C-alpha cells in the first residue's frame, strides 16, 4: 500500500539571476502572469491529491508564509465589496482539505540537504517533490502521472523527459530499460554529463516522488539529491516516467519570458504586439 | 523651488492581479527581473531625489525588505565573489538617498495616500510617483517635470494624448498652451464620458506638487488627488507637460504584459516565440 499524501516544496531559490526582483522574496514566488511559480505547483500537487505540504523556507520565508496562510483581513474587505470571485480565488491558494507547515533550511546546501529538512515532518511515508522553476502545464497533473506509477509498481519515480543530446550538460540523465511505454527502471545516474558522454537524452525534471528511505542515504552523503537517489538504487527500486505535459524551465529568464507568453496567450488571451 | 522629496503609493490592492497580489503590493511586481517601484525610485534618484517616502498599506513588508539594506544577503554574496551582483544589491538603494515609511490609515484613493505623506514633506514641494506607470526615457521624466516646475514656479503634472475612447480610465486636464510642450492647467476631469471629454490630455502618474495641496486634500470627503489639484488651481500655478519618454500603464494584466514584451525585447534581448 503506497499512499503520497505528503508534498516537499523547496521555496529558498536565491534567484540570483533574478536579482534584484529576487531581493525580498523567493525566486519561487515571481509571478507568471498573475501567479506565483509556487502556486502553480502547489495546485498540480493538490490536484493529484496531496493534503499535506511542506515548505522549505530559507530567506524571505515571509513571502511564502504569507502567501498560503489566511489573511482574514483580505478576506473581509473583500466580502464587504462583494467580491465573491475573488474572495474565493483568495481562500482556493490554499483549499480547505489541505494543510501546510513551514521548515527552514539550515543554510543553502542543495536540494539533496533541502529535501532531508523535510524528514521530521515526513516520517516514514513516500513523499513528493515538487520544483516550482519547473511549471508544468499538462492536461492530468503530472504529480499524478508520477504517483500513480509509484503506487502501481512500488518504488520511487522520477519524472523524465527527452532532451536534445546537446542539452545533456544542463541535466541529471538517467541510465534506464524500459519496463512499458512510458516507464523504464532506473540503473545509473549522471549529473551533468558531456553530450558525447550522456548514457541518454532522459533528462530528470522537478517532479520526484520518493520513497522515505531516502533519508538515510542523504545524511550519509552543496549535498546534491542525485547522489541520493543513486545510493537509493543499491537498495530499492527507483523508476522514470516519461509525463505527458509542457515543461516551461523558468530557471532561466528566457524560459522564464516564454512561459509568460506562452501561459499568458492560453489562460489569459494575451498576444504580444 | 528645490525638490528633493518624493512620496510612492505602495499600497496597491492589485486585484486584478490576484492571487500573485496576495502577499506583496502591485508595486512589487517586477518587469522581467525589477519590481515595478524599483524602476519608479531609480527614476526619482536619477532626477536628484534624496528623501524616499513609501506610503504603505498591507504587506508592507515587501516593499521595506525590497529597499532596506540585507546584511546576510550582501556577506554570502561578497563570500561567493560576485561583486557584480552585491554592487547591484546595494544600488537599490544609493548611499546618497534615505527612505522613510508610512502607512496609510485605509485604502481612501490617491488624494489619501498623498496626504498621507505630509508630515514627512513639511512645507516644501514634492514628487509623487505611481509606480503602476512605469516610463522609459532618455531623461527621466520626473527631472522633466522638476526643471518646469523649478522655472515656471508652480506645480506640473506629466501628461500625455490618449486616444479620445480611452478618456473614461484617466484624469483629463483643459489648458492652454505656454510653449510645444508645457500648459497652464485651468479645469480638470476625472474620468469623462469620451463624447464630452474636454481634451484628450491625460494625466500621468509623476508630480510635481506645492506644499499647498495637503490643505486642499484635507477639505476633500475616496480622496482624489485630482479633487485636490481642482481646487489648488484656484489659489496656485498649475502647469502640465507633455513629456518625452513612453509610458506603460501596467495597471491591467495586457499593460504589464506588454511592459514585459516591450522591456524584455529591449533591454534584455527576449523575443516571443
Amino acid at each position: 500500500h503506497h499512499v503520497v499524501r505528503k508534498a516537499v516544496f523547496p521555496v529558498a531559490g536565491m534567484g540570483t539571476r533574478f536579482l534584484p526582483a529576487t531581493k525580498a522574496m523567493p525566486k519561487e514566488m515571481l509571478p507568471v502572469v498573475d501567479k506565483p511559480l509556487i502556486q502553480y505547483a502547489v495546485e498540480e500537487a493538490v490536484a493529484a491529491g496531496i493534503t499535506d505540504l511542506i515548505f522549505v523556507t530559507g530567506r524571505n520565508k515571509r513571502a511564502i508564509e504569507d502567501h498560503f496562510d489566511a489573511a482574514p483581513e483580505l478576506e473581509t474587505d473583500l466580502e464587504a465589496k462583494g467580491k465573491h470571485e475573488l474572495l474565493a480565488l483568495v481562500r482556493d491558494i490554499l483549499p480547505a482539505h489541505v494543510n501546510c507547515l513551514y521548515i527552514r533550511q539550515s543554510a543553502p546546501l542543495g536540494l539533496g540537504h533541502a529535501v532531508l529538512t523535510a524528514a521530521p515532518a515526513v516520517g516514514n511515508e513516500p513523499f513528493a517533490v515538487l520544483l516550482a522553476d519547473d511549471l508544468i502545464d499538462a492536461d492530468t497533473p503530472v504529480l499524478k502521472q508520477l504517483i500513480d506509477v509509484a503506487v502501481a509498481r512500488q518504488g520511487s519515480v522520477l519524472g523524465v523527459q527527452e532532451v536534445p543530446r546537446e542539452d545533456t550538460r544542463k541535466y541529471g540523465i538517467v541510465a534506464s530499460q524500459p519496463v512499458d511505454a512510458r516507464t523504464e527502471r532506473v540503473t545509473h545516474i549522471v549529473e551533468k554529463p558531456a553530450p558525447e558522454q550522456a548514457p541518454t537524452t532522459l533528462a530528470v525534471v522537478g517532479r520526484y516522488v520518493l520513497e522515505a528511505a531516502i533519508f538515510d542515504h542523504l545524511r550519509a552523503t552543496e549535498i546534491q539529491l542525485t547522489d541520493g537517489i543513486a545510493a537509493l538504487l543499491r537498495e530499492r527500486d527507483v523508476y522514470a516516467h516519461r509525463y505527458d505535459g509542457k515543461r516551461y524551465d523558468c530557471g532561466s529568464k528566457a524560459g522564464m519570458f516564454q512561459a509568460t507568453v506562452a501561459l499568458g496567450r492560453k489562460y489569459h488571451g494575451l498576444i504580444p504586439e
